[PDB]
């Protein structure tokens, strides 16, 4: 009943330019087969707000890569909060949902917004300046790593993990593969500073290993919830502001309409992980025979989940091809949906909204002046070089 296609989510020409083949995947049906890896794939919105929603029939212990935890050993011990299905989520997931809490955001957006503008103040003065090494890297990595309390000794592991990370969610391809054979020093790094004496006080870190005390966690799980913190949120949210700053580049009338409200900074952002979305794709496992949209789909099969395909349905979205700093993002799954949506999306927008709204009162005019060049991974999307002019204001 349901269609196949050969079109492989995880090759370079898939990332390359993924959308004619995300309107390919739409239009051939609500759910797809994908002959490349023998995996359902769906790409429209409605069936993939769907299947986040239900994560008693779509569930997140077998892994939400491509491999099955159920018939292969996991690259590294499962996350406790990313790839665990209620009740045993949920726990450490109300764990993070305080470190990471509307409030927690109040003792940290007055020294995120000074990094935000003293970057933009610094790049102003060179010009000309690679938006992605210079801005979308440099700023995370500025204010990041000091509120997990992490040293400064090894930080140079954060960006290789992150990206290590998110290959690992793909087919055993090259991507992935080579990633896993350098991994060794990053995981060494990253599991060492999740150890309580290794994270300053005051940061996110020793706040996980604080609530230890509660009954939520217990000592021992707590340094594999520090890690979650060490695995996602880096490689998102440089991409995210990344995003940003191409799409400001490319659309100079949202630049403007943005230089002349500087409160529209956070949903400019929100739309740009709307329009790019830094995660593209994930998978969840079947836990028993199911219909979906029509199709039925058996016990233990992986399902992937095409997100930036999902906004960018025009089922769902008006001129979803069109970067639009007012337009009503809500409802977009940039970040999820349901009980595994991004725990950490109050940091993401943080620092996605205090480097935008510094752009936003410091620089005029954003120009592309060199090659752009685009990063690959298997379930990221991001640029990799973005030489841009940046005329002050
Ligand atoms: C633009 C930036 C970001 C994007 C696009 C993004 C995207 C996502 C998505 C789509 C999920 C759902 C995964 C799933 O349903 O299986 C997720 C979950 C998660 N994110 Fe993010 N994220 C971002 C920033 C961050 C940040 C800054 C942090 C940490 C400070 C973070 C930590 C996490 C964690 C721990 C989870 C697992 C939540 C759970 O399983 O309950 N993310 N993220
Ligand atoms: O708990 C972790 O280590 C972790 C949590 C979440 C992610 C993630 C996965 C897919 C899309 C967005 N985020 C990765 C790792
Ligand atoms: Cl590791």
């Amino acid at each position: 009943t349901i269609p196949h296609l050969a079109i492989d989510p995880f090759s370079l020409d898939f990332f390359d330019d993924p959308y004619p083949d995300q309107q390919t995947l739409r239009d051939a049906g609500p759910v797809v087969y994908l002959d490349k890896w023998n995996v359902y794939g769906v790409a429209r919105y409605a069936e993939v707000h769907a299947v986040l929603n239900d994560p008693t029939t779509f569930c997140s212990s077998r892994g939400v890569g491509l491999s099955d935890f159920k018939k292969e050993k996991p690259w590294r011990p499962p996350s406790l909060i990313l790839e665990a299905d209620p009740p045993a989520h949920t726990r450490p997931r109300a764990v993070l949902s305080k470190v990471l809490s509307p409030a927690t955001m109040k003792t940290i957006r007055d020294g995120f917004a000074a990094a935000a503008d003293a970057k933009v103040d610094e790049l102003l003065q060179r010009g000309c300046i690679d938006a992605i090494a210079d801005l979308a890297e440099a700023y995370p990595l500025s204010v990041f790593p000091d509120a997990m309390g992490l040293k400064q000794e090894g930080r140079e592991h954060l960006l290789p993990y992150a990206g290590l990370v998110f290959n690992a969610f793909g087919p055993p391809n090259e991507l992935r593969q080579t990633a896993i054979e350098r991994s060794a020093p990053h995981q060494a790094y990253v599991n060492e500073q999740c150890q309580r004496p290794n994270l300053a006080p005051g940061g996110f870190g020793a706040c996980i290993h604080a609530f230890t005390d509660t009954g939520e966690i217990t000592p021992d799980e707590a340094p594999l919830l520090v890690r979650s913190l060490l695995s996602a949120g880096l490689d998102e949210t440089v991409n995210g502001i990344g995003a940003a700053v191409y799409c400001l580049a490319r659309f100079p009338g949202e630049l403007q309409r943005l230089r002349s409200d500087p409160t529209l900074a956070r949903n400019a952002f929100e739309e740009a992980v709307r329009f790019e979305s830094p995660v593209q794709t994930f998978f969840r496992t079947t836990t028993r025979e199911v219909e979906l949209g029509g199709a039925v789909i058996g016990e233990g099969e992986k399902v992937l989940m095409f997100l930036g395909s999902a906004n960018r349905d025009p089922r769902r979205w008006s001129d979803p091809d069109l970067y639009d700093i007012t337009r009503k993002t809500s409802g977009h799954v940039g970040f999820g949906s349901g009980v595994h949506m991004c725990v950490g999306q109050l940091v993401a927008r943080l620092e996605g909204e205090v480097m935008l709204s510094a752009l936003a009162r410091k620089v005029a005019a954003i120009d592309i002046d060199g090659p752009v060049k685009r990063r690959f991974n298997n379930t990221l999307r991001g640029l990799e070089s973005l030489p841009v002019k940046l005329t002050p204001a």
